[PDB]
């Protein structure tokens, strides 16, 4: 219902200012750090330059022994000090009424039911979607055997990769599922030119190796 | 402690120093990361409150809805849970092995007294470090006077105990900024004093820490003390 999606979008707009009070928190902390590395980074320098006449001074073998040994572990101390107990507290209470695994695939159904409702193609929807985000529509579409959608969707993804956005899939899984779900529509002569595509990216991939044969031989056939 | 001892220790802290620049680094990339993440977020989500219907509409920003709520919150989750620390903490913790410790510390600071008896300094002088024929520029904090006034009181020297107590407190009056407060170094002070004999000025300072904590039991105890045996005297 609209409701339902009323309070989750609150609820994600509270965590983002949640989150920022977090950010907030850590640049204070690092903050007090830079100011101190900066000190001891003067001080440092200038014992390295001249480290004898350094060890002259009476007061200096003192305050080196007492920040070694003393304000070396006040610094240690404030570098490993959690900041993020708020935000992680606050997270972990708002997701008891997050979605799950079966919210998510539905509310990727209900993508791919719009994307047929409305004629669109998938760029322009992806257009924002990224190639992980294609890729899992199309192993969504994979799942149920929907293999026009597994199809469409994986062409994107690799479309999205071709123009060389950073992503963390490779070319090659989505060829694989790619070339299937096309073999699978029947379009043997894609098929056939996306394993070619798959073996001069990866040529020891067994599969591909063994469809390039294989779709030769039903091509043959035909 | 020999010359070259303290080179080695100089130039691990100067290691230490460019380790903790690198830890400075790896949590600003964090950081920034995180920032964009949550800017890129509050974008989306600000627009979407301003017309929750409208934008729940597409099922593209209700899958990617969907899916930022029970996948990539628990990947930023995870990122702001990771530890930045690690190389430089570890880095830390070997070079600890071979640094002073408590007795090398104290050590150097009752070497600090003799030096200060054999050359006849007084404690301003040291404390500001202005000395002449001497190129490096250090200086004591009120905070190391302090504890120098506490390691001449461990080991029953009220002599430097009064010194250096005075010293930290005449800096505290300046008003250096400081994480002493006044009251602990007059308890020491006017203790000092008075086991060198001078139950005036031990009083007059008691009066001093009273004037500045009015419940300080011991300081209370101190008072009626004194008076008692200055009355007597």
């Amino acid at each position: 219902s609209i409701g339902q999606m009323t309070d989750l979008i609150h609820t994600e707009k509270d965590l983002v200012t949640s989150l920022k009070d977090y950010i907030k928190a850590e640049e204070d902390k690092l903050e007090q750090i830079k100011k101190w590395a900066e000190k001891l980074d003067r001080l440092t320098s200038t014992a390295t330059k001249d480290p004898e006449g350094f060890v002259g001074h009476p007061v200096n073998a003192f305050k080196l022994m007492k920040r070694l040994n003393t304000e070396w572990s006040e610094l240690e101390n404030l570098v490993l000090k959690d900041m993020s107990d708020g935000f992680i507290s606050n997270l972990t209470i708002q997701r008891q009424y997050f979605p799950n695994d079966e919210d998510q695939v539905g509310a990727a159904k209900a993508l791919l039911r719009l994307q047929d409702t409305y004629n669109l193609d998938t760029d322009t929807i992806s257009k924002f979607l990224t190639a992980e985000d294609c890729f899992e529509l199309g192993k969504v579409a994979y799942t149920e055997a929907d293999y026009y959608h597994t199809e469409l969707w994986m062409e994107q993804a690799l479309r999205q990769l071709d123009e060389g956005e950073i992503s963390t899939i490779d070319k090659v899984s989505v060829l694989d599922y790619l070339s299937y779900a096309v073999y699978q529509q029947g379009d043997l002569d894609k098929a056939l030119l996306l394993t070619k595509k798959l073996l001069e990216l990866d040529p020891e991939h067994q599969r591909a190796n063994g469809n390039l044969k294989y779709f030769e031989y039903i091509m043959a056939k035909e």
